[PDB]
């Protein structure tokens, strides 16, 4: 798989890049490279905004820029990703979808987001998806792109209901015991110890899960 | 002021937070970010912080003992004590707006089969404690979750409806033009147009801030 991240803040990307496991980069199944998109805007003052039309407050990014960058660096095989706060949910069975994608291109924008127009033309020679993390509000799309990054690049090979607590040694821990049921050698009463805990830890966090 | 510790096990993964939101912040000096290599808790000549989980199943269970140490020195009663979860109670806006006026936060960035439940139990008895998600999607590790939390916090520090399309110049590009509403100057038919649009995309893409069904 081959991962494009388009960005004004290209060392934002470069730790998740060296992060993967050279046995992977050496056999072909992953590379990740980051762009500046700097380098296709088409004035020395470097502008990759401008005001909305229609009014109101920040900048929206420029369609010509992101248009060069873009047509540069995508291609019909390509799934553009936009993050975006008014996107389509990023999920888990999204990101086992996107994992066996041959070429994924990034588009990392701001919060007031890119002119419409740059993913409407894309969508005429390529498939776009625009995808929110979650429901919160960050400034720019580079946070969303690491998590993206790391989703789904965990489900590329060589790369319901909640899970309960956990234990690990020591048994007695400030006051703190592990559960003895854990310790019993009876996997089906731990299995269903288990189920127990997952159920009420669901309806006390996610309820919005059952 | 805002005071922000992250400990993990991989320190460098957190540089993203520099030169950006949170780098600008930072340098302005409203919020102070620090973060801890876990390992320096570690006695171990291995500096070991995982081990077996009891009861069984996959993979390994960062130990209490080091985070406990960790967590002693670092926080206050005053901490509010953030841990990364996908089991965790949802992070959203709202939760955002209400971290924004912590005078100290220390996120603890577990790996995903997660992080002795002792640890979150034990520090629960002299601070505040909030295990949370910030989506239903598998990362590896809390870290790319903190980056997430911290730049949500950071933009709300002092110093419904999805957002609708947005253009800008030129009026015409590739043949498709902006919606002649936007150029009109009309403010009343703009914010009409732009009320609509915002009502097809949330029904379209997230009919459950609506009410409706997914
Ligand atoms: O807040 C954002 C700004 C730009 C791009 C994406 C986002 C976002 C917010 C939540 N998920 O994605
Ligand atoms: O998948 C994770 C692993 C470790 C810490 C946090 C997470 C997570 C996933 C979604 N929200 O948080």
């Amino acid at each position: 798989m081959k991962i494009d991240v388009v960005t004004i803040f290209p060392e934002y990307l470069q730790p998740v890049r060296q992060s993967l496991p050279g046995k992977a980069i050496d056999a072909g199944l992953v590379d990740v490279a980051v762009h500046d998109l700097r380098r296709w805007t088409h004035d020395v003052h470097k502008s990759v905004d401008d005001s909305p039309y229609g009014g109101g407050p920040g900048m929206v990014m420029k369609p010509t820029v992101w248009g060069d960058a873009l047509d540069e660096i995508c291609t019909s095989e390509t799934l553009l990703v936009v993050p975006t706060p008014a996107g389509y949910p990023f999920t888990q069975e999204t990101a086992w979808q996107w994992s066996t994608e041959d070429h994924l291109v990034i588009a990392c924008g701001r919060y007031e987001g890119i002119d419409q127009r740059v993913a409407d033309d894309a969508a005429t020679r390529m498939r776009v998806r625009e995808v929110s993390i979650g429901d919160y509000v960050l400034n720019g799309g580079e946070a969303a792109a690491l998590v993206i990054i790391e989703a789904v690049l965990r489900l590329v090979p060589g790369v319901s209901l909640l899970e309960g607590p956990s234990y690990t040694r020591p048994p007695s821990w400030r006051g703190m015991d592990v559960p003895p049921v854990l310790l019993s050698g009876d996997h089906a009463k731990i299995a269903a110890w288990r189920a127990e805990q997952s159920r009420q830890r669901t309806i006390e966090r996610r309820p919005d899960l059952l």
